[PDB]
């Protein structure tokens, strides 16, 4: 049944939106500056401050930073007569934290809290890419498009372990690896558990995001490894090469500023009754309606920014350029001649030179964002039965696949990882650049509810550049 | 206890002495023609054939070759007035069957059987090296060295299990390979299951003739393979080239011709009181005092054919030179420079050229002949212990020798033959020609029964050459 997600989902939105309307009425803000990015930003992660228990845990021991004891941040920018003006208040968590608890009917908002570290996660994968973490690890910076959802911590749930990618976890588990090289951290302690027990985990999502057997039996063959030396980090790194072509079908979640929302909740569209969802139309039919405002520097350009936000917005910063034009419906510029910055405002930087503007998010058609991953895959490795079944009873023999049955059990078990990467790259030669992906599939038009026509997008526009870095 | 086993083998050889005492009554024979080397032969393969079921059960069901309902071969030899004729006297198999019967007092004497072929795999070890097999398996001929028992038939038990060599194990393995590759033998019927079953149980006799622990779990890694295809074929030629230095101690039990056996039964040495050894100094005692006639071509010289036979006898033509010529007494003549041939004879060579004359067997010295291997092997791994045990009741630590505890269960199991490769080549690097084995061990005089003072052989004499063949 989808009623009672769609039920839940709207729930703990209106949740979210009623709080970022207790917000706005608390902090005395005119209508103007409740449509503001930043400062949507500022209360967001104050939130995820106040809602993280392991880092409050760990600071409440570590008295440091010198003014630290439960405030942190808070650069409210405030609208004076044209100009603009930048304010440090600082917040305890536990009002707030008890103004969530009204704010939700009771609960946690677990899900909510998942919600704003995923839509954290989009505007940095959007903003800025970490080319550096990987240099450090000696990871190659040439795929940085393995990078969704770095910034996440470890926190995130179930719903947060959706979003985050392969070349994150590739990233973490080296980390672990690193650490577990300087210092014997595998004794039988405690800490040794919890370590296997995380590390086991990570694997389990690993394989579940991978799609290809192959690919699955080596990170299964991986963490057969006790003691985990060095091999395995070459191993790791060339399960990031390969995947570069078999992607995991990780996540993709359009998440939504809390301005938006909020504008939404406050005009009385309570989500419950019509019902929401995160993947469809809905996530698109609110942004034809609605106004959002941002701070931009004399030379940054807004046509650049509002093109970026709405990257930042619909996580779309990884997808190729033409798609996403075609979808907006304007050519989008890539990374190299973009000329604008973070989105994110330096606390250094001077007062006059910020002028808000309106942010265009308007996009002429729409699609449905399915975590799947290309038709290549299946045409590399097609699709059919392996067994069969006696409906009627007639002396006949049963055909079987043995072959293929062999294959999926591995009766010779692999002996290492190299007789895998043998036939991977033999799989990578079989690819082609020009394999067209999701058949019967298409995009659809606004005026459209329940996808009944699309239409199939034609790009013969050269060599533009499928690649927004570089 | 080691008195039982005495007494058995003292019983069984005692059962084939007056069996040859039976067969010179009742064959009419003179006193020379008891002595002879061929006569002996003649009959002992007879039995072989007589007590052989497996080709019996294939030949009344295959008449062919003619003349072979029951009988077979039978050239015996006859001195008449000086010159020497050559009859071809075919005898029944349940004749001979029963005189056996009663001669061993109502047993089947498996393990007098088991003695004729071992003392058949040394007579052919000592004439001729089945290079033509090595060099039919595309094995090398440089191997000879590994060729124990190889004319052994699989029917022979654990006592016969005991002197078939590693690399006729290669060879009969590798046979059974080829007919799996050719067709499919490895079907769920019957014949399957046999076939593995052989399998296993040969590698099970592998594993116990080897020394170290690596080629043993490569062994045991070998047999994983369900599916024997080319791989093992390759690890089974490395296998053999590797136990070329890390040798298996199979075996070199002293057999000696039924003659010899028969001439001390009929003077009345009744070995069960006295009692028997096969490996001690008692099957050299009865040589010193032994008579031993046979054929010789004009040609041949006798002095190289009582070396030959001596070899044959105590199965040390797969022994050094220098070492041999020391226990003997004489220098011994390389395979290179013998003026003689096989001492089998040929059924088409003429009845004038034979001469007859005594074959020299007395040797200046003895030694004890252990079924094992040179310290080298200890020398590249030492020995000591490994874990204590807590006498008295003292808070303290108890010492483990983790790493190498480690080492014998490989926690991380090994992922092909090819690591095991590795280490085992670094050991054959690590072995040296010079390495002096058997220490604590020398060679005793005649004279001496309790092994109390031997004396250590020390062989300067530059490089007469160590290889019996080359």
């Amino acid at each position: 049944n989808a009623t009672e997600i769609r039920a839940s989902v709207g729930k703990m939105i209106d949740g979210i939106g009623r709080f970022y309307i207790q917000m706005c009425t608390e902090l005395k803000l005119s209508d103007y500056e409740g449509r503001l990015i930043q400062n949507s930003l500022t209360i967001e992660r104050m939130v995820l401050s106040a809602f993280d228990e392991r880092r409050n845990k760990y600071l409440e021991e570590h008295p440091s930073a010198g003014k630290d004891p439960k405030k942190t941040g808070g650069p409210i920018y405030r609208r004076v007569d044209g100009k603009w003006r930048r304010e440090l208040i600082l917040y305890d968590k536990e009002e707030i934290r008890r103004i969530w608890r009204q704010a939700n009917n009771g609960d946690d908002a677990t899900a909510g809290l998942t919600h704003m570290m995923i839509w954290h996660s989009n505007l940095n994968d959007a903003t800025y890419q970490r080319t550096r973490a990987l240099v450090r690890t000696g990871m190659d910076p040439r795929m940085c498009s393995l990078m969704q959802g770095s910034t996440l911590p470890r926190r995130s749930g179930a719903a947060g372990a959706a979003v985050k990618g392969v070349g994150t976890m590739v990233m973490e588990l080296i980390r672990m690896i690193k650490r577990g090289i300087n210092d014997r951290n595998f004794w039988r302690g405690e800490n040794g558990r919890r370590t296997r027990i995380a590390y086991e985990r990570m694997c389990n999502i690993l394989k579940g995001k991978f799609q290809t057997a192959a690919q699955r039996t080596m990170v299964d063959q991986v963490r057969e490894s006790r003691n985990p030396g060095n091999a395995e980090f070459e191993d790791l790194i060339f399960l990031a090469r390969s995947a570069l072509i078999l992607r995991g079908s990780v996540a993709h979640k359009s998440c939504l500023p809390a301005c938006v929302y909020g504008s939404a909740v406050a005009s009385g569209y309570d989500f419950e009754r019509e019902g929401y969802s995160l993947v469809g139309i809905d996530p698109f039919r609110l942004l034809q309606n609605s106004q959002v405002y941002s701070l931009i520097r004399p030379n940054e350009n807004p046509a650049h920014k509002s093109q970026l936000v709405w990257m930042a917005c619909h996580s779309a910063a990884f997808e190729d350029l033409r798609v996403s034009s075609f979808i907006r419906g304007t050519k989008v510029v890539p990374r190299g001649k973009l000329s604008t910055r973070g989105v994110q405002i330096a606390s250094n930087e001077n007062m006059e030179t910020m002028e808000s503007s309106t942010l265009e998010l308007r996009s002429r058609y729409w699609a449905i964002r399915t975590r799947s991953g290309g038709n290549t895959n299946q045409q590399r490795a097609s699709s059919g039965q392996i067994s069969i079944q006696p409906t009627f009873s007639v002396q006949r023999n049963l055909p079987f696949d043995r072959p293929t049955i062999m294959a999926a059990f591995t009766g010779n078990t692999e002996g290492r990882t190299s007789d895998m990467r043998t036939e991977i790259i033999r799989l990578m030669e079989s690819a082609r650049p020009e394999d067209v992906s999701f058949q019967g599939r298409g995009v659809f038009e606004l005026s459209d509810e329940k996808a009944t026509s699309p239409i199939v997008p034609s790009f013969d526009m050269s060599n533009e550049g499928s690649y927004f870095f570089g």
